[PDB]
């Protein structure tokens, strides 16, 4: 029926991959299922934003967010909340793929790419190297400390991680900060346009069609709400499937762009928005549509509980979370995919673009390491540091 309230506190980080929350905002999808007044704000960082979700809407803070998909989980546990574990659900994913591993101009005569390898002798000749993360346990965090892992170097030993917000990445390396960092479009593009570093990879090269954004929200807020949080998922629904259309993909960067939103150069996000490929360094641009940011297509909107599971999976690897917690039971509380089918299926969003089951299945890693939903201390097992 018609949703409790008209609005909804919305965190966002400056990212394409925020879009759907954004054009569901601008054109006009909220206001289609009765939430006219709902608020998308920018927030300075996933600190920041954590800060927001601890709060709540009724202490100033806000509802929900376009986050990190492991963050619903470890705010809700309460490992980065300082005693104040705060229960979140996971309604929908935001997007797959379309972040980037960059590197600072010191190592474009290595021209690295997947194989991190090379990096291990030229980082030695750095005191105490960094590389730059978005929030610790998140997504970024995870792609970076896998890329070199898998290339022979391990964290606390070969170089120490640190957490620069998203928009402040290319000021960072700017200065030094660090040697080389994962984030989201667009940044990992402005990089290489503004010529302050270039890119060793995209990440549906490190994981195809990898999850990577969620729609979370405060659990008190759905449960309290459940006619307004059924009418958000649909807007967001109808948003992702209209930013995943090629023919709107110059539009949505456009929106994107204004200084209402990223205030970040169109030439930043449209190339990326549509699949086009220049890593600089001289490198010559390519094509490829199947890596690219994805909202609809390819099932990338459900939120696989297997995906939740690996992000679990991955925490335990590099002791952010006990090892042993039950990650099954946590995500089987947190990952509300049953919400997602609902809005799905009251809207049309035809059955063979609804999973059948949680499970994606067995996923490959570009290192050949695979995870198998049904034993993931065997994946662990499977890896060196």
């Amino acid at each position: 029926n018609a949703p409790e309230v008209t609005t909804a506190k919305l965190g966002f980080i400056a990212l394409t991959d925020a879009a759907p929350l954004i054009i569901a905002k601008e054109k006009g999808f909220y206001a289609k299922y009765g939430m006219p007044d709902v608020e998308v704000l920018k927030q300075a960082s996933w600190g920041t934003t954590r800060d927001n979700l601890v709060l709540g809407s009724a202490s100033g803070g806000i509802d929900g967010a376009h986050i990190l998909t492991p963050m619903p989980y470890l705010i809700t546990m309460g490992t980065v909340t300082d005693g104040k574990p705060t229960p979140m659900y996971i309604l929908a994913r935001l997007n797959v793929n379309g972040q980037g591993i960059q590197l600072g101009n010191n190592y474009k005569d290595l021209k690295v790419g997947t194989d991190a390898a090379p990096l291990k002798e030229a980082f030695a000749k750095v005191t105490d190297p960094k590389v730059a993360m978005t929030f610790p346990g998140g997504t970024h965090d995870m792609w970076i400390r896998y890329w070199l892992a898998a290339g022979g170097m391990e964290p606390g030993k070969d170089f120490s991680t640190i957490v620069v917000p998203p928009a402040q990445m290319v000021a960072n390396v700017k200065v030094n900060a660090m040697e080389s960092f994962c984030v989201g479009e667009p940044w990992p593009l402005q990089t290489v346009n503004q010529g302050v570093g270039y890119q060793a990879l995209t990440t549906g090269q490190l994981w195809k069609d990898h999850p990577e954004k969620a729609f979370g929200m405060r659990a008190d807020w759905v449960d309290q709400n459940p006619k307004a949080a059924k009418a958000l998922l649909m807007a967001v629904m109808e948003a992702q499937q209209w930013c995943d259309q090629a023919e709107n993909k110059e539009e949505m960067c456009q929106i994107l762009s204004k200084r209402e939103w990223f205030k970040v150069p169109f030439e930043d996000i449209i190339d990326r928005s549509k699949g086009i490929y220049n890593f600089g360094n001289g490198q010559e641009t390519f094509e490829d549509q199947e890596i690219m940011q994805k909202y609809w297509v390819d099932n990338a909107s459900y939120p696989y509980k297997s995906h939740d599971q690996w992000f679990l999976t991955e925490n335990i690897r590099w002791g952010y979370l006990p090892a042993s917690t039950d990650t099954k039971a946590i995500v089987d509380k947190v990952n509300r995919e049953d919400l997602w089918r609902e809005a799905a299926q009251a809207l049309e969003v035809p059955a063979d673009q609804i999973p059948s089951s949680p499970s994606r299945g067995i996923e490959t890693f570009f290192d050949g390491i695979t995870f198998d939903p049904e034993n993931p201390q065997a994946y662990l097992d499977s890896l060196k540091i």
